[PDB]
């Protein structure tokens, strides 16, 4: 059924995944010397292009390709509209490898036709705790801990083929070439997410949304007035009331993160994340890049009390093109990013996120049920969306885990 994925070092069935007990690579070890130096063959009318992320023009070209040809909902109502500033932020973290950004251009006119992006990530991806002590019960502890140390791997995002070139087996070629460029740097694993089911996810989480400006959401049919709201008249008055938030944060001590916060944010994030089976490890430089506030892009607040950062939350902005619609062109969504609470209940920290998101003009807050995201769903009036984010490894055998054991937020 899978002409491409069947040729690949990923688990091939849900069973394979359910059986696995130890984290480890699938393929036998190779060396950089084993990997072809020459790019993978491509039709003579196309050429491989490595965009420059330091070039506004290259970013612009990538932006346009994604604006018109990237992820849409199942009903072709909405298409994500990642901004140019967002892409520069996502695509160029500290110590990024320019080579891992892989594009196909039409030779004739240099039109961008397809793209895929790899970024470095340090990831804890050793045997999960629930399989690890079961390994102890069976006297298999060292095997279970072989790959406990954080690995410097590749995170894949932004795979996109132009609508005109779809279903011509171009995506497999992109994946092959990306794999090559990554292998050539002595990296053998990748982590990636998708909304579609491919072979074979190690975890899957539902999406959740929290209406911030329900009038607009209903105008654009992101939301339908639930059947039940029509037992009164003015069900848009009641809906508004339902989703109403304060104008100002409730937690004193709440302010924007600043550069001097970096070491303390790092400490408390790392302590929180380390309790999860799969999760990133960040340098100070990475904490700076991913969490310092950045206009239109990422928004980060700390609770400091007595010159001490005790809690933080972050969200990032991804608008979507509303595909028709006379009244509206854009849906303004806040996504829950990294956070940590140590002095207050998480539901109280995240309410403040919602309050801030709302004040600054976001229409909705979204998230996946990873981290401790489930704890605040009901109180904060999140509802489960359609579809799921599926988490995958390339070349890494890994047991099925619950989404609540995953600490890697994907952009
Ligand atoms: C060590 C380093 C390793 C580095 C690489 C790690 C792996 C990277 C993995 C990529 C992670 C990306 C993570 C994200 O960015 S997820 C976001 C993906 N982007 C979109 O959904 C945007 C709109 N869609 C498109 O642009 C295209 O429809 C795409 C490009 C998705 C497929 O193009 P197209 O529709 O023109 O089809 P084709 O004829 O070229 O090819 C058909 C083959 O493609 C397989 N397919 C379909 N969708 C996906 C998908 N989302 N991930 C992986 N594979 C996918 C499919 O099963 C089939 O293979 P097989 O079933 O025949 O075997
Ligand atoms: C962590 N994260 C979901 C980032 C993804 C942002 N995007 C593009 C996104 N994607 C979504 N999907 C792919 C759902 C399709 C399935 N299965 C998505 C789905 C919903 Br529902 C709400 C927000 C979303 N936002
Ligand atoms: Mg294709």
């Amino acid at each position: 059924a899978h002409a491409f994925w069947s040729t690949q070092p990923v688990p091939q069935t849900e069973d394979e995944t359910e059986k696995i007990v130890f984290a480890g690579p699938m393929d036998e070890p190779k060396t950089v010397a084993d990997i072809p130096e020459e790019p993978y063959p491509i039709a003579s009318t196309f050429e491989w292009w490595t965009p420059n992320m330091e070039a506004a023009d290259d970013i612009h070209a990538i932006y346009e390709l994604l604006r018109d040809n990237y992820v849409e909902d199942d009903d072709s109502m909405f298409r994500f509209n990642y901004s140019e500033e967002f892409l520069q932020w996502a695509l160029c973290p500290p110590n990024y490898i320019p080579d891992w950004h892989v594009a196909v251009r039409r030779k004739a006119d240099k039109k961008l036709l397809a793209f895929i992006a790899g970024v470095p990530v340090t990831l804890r991806m050793g045997t999960p705790k629930y399989m690890k002590v079961k390994a102890q019960e069976k006297g298999e502890g060292e095997e279970a801990a072989k790959y406990d140390e954080p690995r410097h791997i590749c995170e894949i995002n932004f795979l996109c083929v132009h609508k005109q070139l779809r279903e011509k087996r171009l995506a497999p070629i992109l994946i092959k070439e990306a794999t090559r460029r990554v292998n050539r740097t002595n990296v053998w694993q990748a982590v990636y997410t998708a909304g579609v089911l491919l072979p074979t996810p190690y975890a899957s989480g539902q999406y959740f949304h929290r209406s911030l400006n329900p009038e607009k959401l209903v105008e654009i049919r992101f939301s339908g007035i639930p059947a039940q709201y029509q037992k009164f008249q003015n069900p848009m008055a009641m809906l508004k009331r339902n989703y109403q938030l304060p104008s100002a944060p409730k937690n004193s001590g709440l302010r924007e993160m600043k550069p001097s916060d970096v070491p303390q944010v790092r400490r408390i994030l790392m302590n929180y994340l380390d309790s999860f089976d799969v999760g990133p490890v960040f340098s100070d430089a990475e904490i700076s890049h991913y969490l310092l506030p950045r206009d239109g892009v990422v928004f980060t607040y700390v609770v400091e009390n007595d010159k001490k950062v005790t809690d933080f939350f972050s969200f990032y902005r991804i608008p979507s093109t509303v595909i028709g619609n006379s009244n509206y062109n854009l849906l303004n969504a806040a996504y829950v990013h990294y956070y940590a609470a140590t002095s207050i209940p998480l539901h109280q920290l995240i309410l403040d996120l919602l309050i801030v998101a709302h004040s600054r003009g976001f229409d909705v807050c979204n998230m996946v049920e990873i981290l401790d995201n489930r704890s605040f769903v009901e109180q904060l009036k999140f509802g489960a969306g359609d579809g799921h984010l599926r988490y995958y490894f390339y070349n890494w055998a890994y047991p099925k885990i619950k989404p609540s054991q995953v600490a890697l937020v994907m952009l």
